[PDB]
């Protein structure tokens, strides 16, 4: 197996530099699903 994890890519972040559009999507869902309905405290518009 070959990727590491950790003690390497610990620089500044993981290995987006690859997943780029992948990570991009996959991050980009992660902050979308930070809670479960998109929180509506006071954002229900």
């Amino acid at each position: 197996m070959t990727i590491s994890q950790q003690e390497f890519g610990r620089t500044g972040l993981p290995d987006l530099s690859s997943m780029t559009e992948e990570e991009q999507i996959a991050y980009a869902m992660q902050m979308s699903l930070q809670g479960a309905e998109f929180g509506q405290a006071e954002s229900a518009d």
